[PDB]
């Protein structure tokens, strides 16, 4: 690797492939690997690097997690010296992410299972045209640790669109380590939805099309502004690295931005990803109560990356980064165009017309050039499009847009006029009903504000009314800023009154005096609607508040824990901060969660129409002025012609 | 005029000056137009007309507000006959909008002024280099009924950026009526800040600049999608009218869009514009208890619109619609390029990759075309981005950036070390406060969904907790829809508990039994931050509820009244609302309030970033499926070469 954040090679999945069969002959041992990454090198070396490439070095350390002969191991590799360093049995609550492999062993089963077999008959159905699915589960209560999974199932006849054309009424549990189907119960039979129009590919559509849709052509006569060195991005004002983890997906790294005034390069984001996922479903019933999913968890978001693409993913003019992932037996799998890096045209960067001065027209309006880093990740029938956008003016714009299919639970209802009672969801068609749930996503922000020893301001906004009638107004609003002292004082509940949260370098400041800054300006806040000691809840625990701030600890990384299939709660960020510590001037990182309420309706049928979210990470005194004061607009060049 | 609402014409100006000048002779009349504006006709005929052109006939009328021989008079012309229809003094309280003409005498008063040429000279200014401004200044309760104005001055030498060189501790009062300066006070002697790096002009500027930002060019082979009949749009599957009003700007009405599966027009919204705004300051002191601007109330939205300026304001590809505007005189005033309309592209219409298919590989992504009608409006230090969204898939986002000069404080304080009260604001610049303030735009949409009977649903998500063990899971959300029967029931505070809003049409179901309806899917929501009963916050009372839902009244239309300057808040929608009307089932209107709560930052200055806000109203249940289900994606014509 060029850079020790590097994604791995496919020549380092191979090595690790060979050092760990070397230890687990295959002819003798049942080996599968369920995650290989980076093993975070410590944030002073990195640093110290940065500043000194040439002079420092480090080694390329790969944490592994492998079931061996039914028993979680967590192996440490030092590639330098090509050795295993360290090896240990994985003995408290929760499984790995699953893996793809086992997966498609998995939903076999019930094809040649006899009772499911007759079921189908029972019901009509054609088995040559059924495909089935593995839901985790999660956990309940019990006492029993063991790796079960719901498979659900679907037919396929006439469309590809197979999520809505649920099998309903039968629950299947499989033990993914038999491989076996261990649980069998026909409850209900409901109509299966027909295949009319959920068809969503062009090659299988017909007309009518419409409405038209004008072409375009463009063209950047020097290219683009990026440049893409190995994993490193220098752009504009900016560089970043980006990265690549199979469980986490996209990594944003070292996010500095050159102050022109100051001359000097500052340091802004040290690491930012998505951490976790929740979409907890809200049907209470035997059918859908254990569907929870925890995403990249149970599934791993870089696992379920796809390739994008080109020119409908990512526009015409965007660069593609391809990554690597691994199978269930190591091996190293091409992931193409996994990821774009492309330039946004058009927006106004600032502008005013002055028509104060007699005899005076002054006027300027200026244009900015962003940069978006994209990525998108499917899991199942969720399509989640994740971009990470850069601003010239130091704004940083993590977005999410959500695609996709609505899962369908199957009924006998054709009309609304049927309903006797709560469905759980929307009837979306006839006898379909888009179950209602929440999509939750948990950004982990580790802002290193021109250094790592900073501190979390929270600003509020009050009303003061003037009682001494010493002013013909009677109120104004003014602001009060308390610094967080500890992990408990920085558990905000967004929506609870005015205020802003802004991270700041206590110890540098700007001519005036003011601390220099970065504050997040959040979307409308979702907040949970499960009870807090429901199960789910407790194992997602981490998205009852809308933000956090923690101490750093290179350990604490996956917010619903380290291992998430089954788990039972115990190692969340909500379990971490019980701590409470100290978080005033030290290394501390913040953690954001975005959600959604998901009240399905036509429109989203068969396939939905993006909805997206966004918030922005907005320089607050961190520039001695508008850092975009002297930019110039990019220049209009003519279209050539034919 | 191609439509009966259609913005008024230069020879329809000039006609309406004629007709009042026929009877008030200006040889003995004082004369001066506040207001010229369309009379809007009724709907019924409007709806008629749409269906039958060339068959239905409305006059057009026209509503003029003048001030003669300082009277208000309130006049109406039919110009069909070419008459006045009626003419009546207003005797309550407020008056019209300012006009740009008085403001520019008023200016000139404190230059010729004894007083206020001695302030100068004790504080060492330069007379010739200073410029003033005249600010409304609303009421606090007194008795007196007069047209006076606050006035300030700036110091404008080496600078065109007078707003942040400020001559602070002077009152200067002026009445526009006698045009003379009432009340005089010399209060406070404070530095002026520097005029050193406050300039924003390129031309002005020196090196050195950057980040360089690479250009483009682009092309419609086929030439825009949109065709623009008169003020009439024509847009993939969308069609509606661009009006302009001297007060409100643009106005949007008459959006209709094709149902390829009904094939049918289906009509979503008769009319929507801003119907006021409100920047109260928070600075209870002398220098700014006051300053509270109504800008569409007293300075005129239409009035402040500015010239746009091409490739900057408006990517290259946007066609341009010029309007009039009026003196103080009447005569009408030609406003090249106010309004532009423009396709946006890139974006992912919706998508799909599917993995779930053993030994298939499946995958579909469509992108969208948009269409942008943008309009910016400058008032003073502000400047206003006013975008309308149309989307192909029948979203409409409507959204508003800010951008423009901060207004400061002069002050003796140079470092936050000195400061040792409340100062109001933030120190942003050595001598120079940015005094904190909000700012609220109130939107009226008069929707129709599918036609004028329409009710309000609120939807809110409710926690139900399983007690009675008949499941595994404690817990689960679920829906509980409410016809809202009265205008009481429709105040809605953003903010309180989850919940969908929806506008539906009670009458019209989709085949599977749902009332077709739109939502509103709101931004993070600002509230007010000032007393009830402050008295700017009474006049300001629309500002109350972020969602408020009214009968329709053809003479409800500027929530702060008609009369907004020196109003004393008889006449706002919160006053109106008091009747409280049924909604169920008739014609209704909302009123969306968005608001910025703005905590001014050393970025903001001497110029500002632009800051962005947006909402979206979404069909819900409003089509059968998917509507963009058979869209397909703009054909990615390659570049030519030079
Ligand atoms: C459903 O199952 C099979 C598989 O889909 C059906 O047959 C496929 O068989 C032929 C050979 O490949 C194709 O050319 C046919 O067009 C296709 N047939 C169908 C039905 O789609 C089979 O006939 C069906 N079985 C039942 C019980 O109807
Ligand atoms: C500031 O006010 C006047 C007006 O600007 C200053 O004089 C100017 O006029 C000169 C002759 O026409 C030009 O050559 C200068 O460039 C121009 N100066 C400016 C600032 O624009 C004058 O110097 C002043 N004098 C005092 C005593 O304050
Ligand atoms: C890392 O481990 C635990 C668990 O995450 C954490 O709470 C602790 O403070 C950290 N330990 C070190 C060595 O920093
Ligand atoms: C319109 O005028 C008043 C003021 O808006 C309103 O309250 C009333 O009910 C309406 N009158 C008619 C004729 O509908
Ligand atoms: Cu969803
Ligand atoms: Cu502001
Ligand atoms: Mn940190
Ligand atoms: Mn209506």
């Amino acid at each position: 690797v060029q850079h020790p954040l590097d994604p791995l090679t496919k020549e380092e999945f191979l090595a690790v492939q060979t050092i760990v069969q070397n230890k687990y002959p295959i002819s003798n041992n049942r080996l599968a690997f369920h995650y290989i990454g980076l093993d975070d090198p410590e944030k002073d070396h990195v640093l110290r690097y940065e500043t000194h490439p040439t002079l420092v070095s480090i080694p390329r350390k790969i944490f592994v997690v492998a079931i061996i002969n039914s028993q979680t191991h967590e192996i440490l590799i030092n590639l330098r010296i090509r050795s295993i360093v360290s090896d240990n049995i994985h003995n408290g609550y929760g499984f790995p992410i699953l893996s793809v492999d086992e997966q498609s062993l998995a939903i076999k089963l019930p094809l040649k299972y006899p009772p499911f077999i007759d079921s189908v008959k029972k019901r009509g159905l054609n088995l040559s045209e059924i495909v089935c699915s593995s839901f985790t589960m999660g956990w309940f209560g019990e006492e029993k640790n063991v790796r079960t999974v719901r498979l659900d199932c679907f037919m396929k006849e006439s469309t590809v669109n197979i999520y809505v054309r649920p099998i309903t009424g039968i629950t299947i549990v499989a033990d993914l380590d038999l491989m076996k189907i261990v649980e069998y119960h026909d409850r209900d039979i409901e109509a299966v939805p027909t295949a009319e129009n959920t068809e969503y590919q062009v090659s299988k559509q017909s007309p009518p099309f419409g409405p038209k849709q004008h072409s375009l052509t463009s063209h950047q006569p020097q290219g683009p502004g990026f440049q893409i060195n190995g994993h490193s991005v220098s752009w504009a004002n900016w560089k970043f690295h980006i990265g690549f983890d199979v469980r986490a997906g996209i990594v944003i790294s070292l996010a500095s931005i050159y102050d022109l005034e100051k001359h000097k390069s500052r340091r802004v984001l040290y690491k930012g990803y998505i951490s976790e996922l929740f979409v907890p479903y809200q049907d209470p019933t035997e059918e859908f109560y254990f569907k929870t999913f925890f995403d990249s968890g149970e599934f791993g978001f870089g696992l379920s990356t796809v390739s994008l693409i080109p020119n409908r993913d990512c526009p015409p003019h965007a660069q593609f980064i391809d990554t690597y992932v691994h199978s269930a037996n190591g091996t190293p799998i091409l992931l193409k165009n996994a990821i774009c890096v492309f330039e946004q045209y058009g927006n106004i960067m600032w502008r005013h017309t002055e028509n104060g001065i007699p005899n005076e027209s002054i006027e300027e309006s200026r244009t900015e050039v962003n940069l978006i880093v994209r990525t998108i990740v499917t899991v199942g029938n969720y399509d989640n499009v994740i971009d990470w956008e850069f601003k010239a003016s130091g704004s940083i714009k993590p977005s999410i847009a959500l695609s996709g299919i609505l899962e369908i639970k199957g009924t006998n209802i054709k009309h609304k006029d049927e309903i006797k009672e709560d469905l759980h969801g929307k009837l979306v068609s006839a006898n379909s009903i888009g179950i209602y749930h929440d999509h939750f996503y948990i950004y982990y922000l580790d802002f290193d504000i021109d250094g790592t020893h900073n501190s979390f301001e929270k600003t509020s906004l009050k009303t003061v009314r003037i009682k001494d009638g010493s002013s013909k107004r009677k109120s104004y609003w003014t602001t009060e800023t308390q610094t967080a002292k500890t992990e408990s004082d920085a558990k905000i509940t967004i929506g609870l009154a005015p205020a802003e949260l802004v991270v700041v370098n206590p110890n540098i400041k700007t001519a005036v005096g003011n601390e220099v800054g970065y504050r997040l300006i959040p979307a409308i806040p979702a907040h949970p609607l499960l009870t807090e000691d429901d199960y789910p809840q407790i194992r997602g625990a981490f998205t009852n508040y809308n933000v956090w701030v923690t101490a750093y600890n290179r350990t604490e990384k996956w917010a619903g824990g380290l291992y998430v299939d089954h788990s039972r709660g115990d190692d969340t960020l909500a379990v971490w901060t019980k701590q409470n510590r100290e978080i005033v001037n030290k290394d501390i990182v913040m953690w954001h969660v975005v959600g959604i309420h998901h009240v399905p309706a036509q429109e989203d049928f068969p396939i939905m129409p993006l909805l997206s979210t966004s918030f922005e990470l907005r320089p607050t005194n961190f520039f001695e002025r508008n850092p975009v004061l002297k930019t110039l607009s990019p220049r209009d060049v003519a279209w050539p012609g034919c």
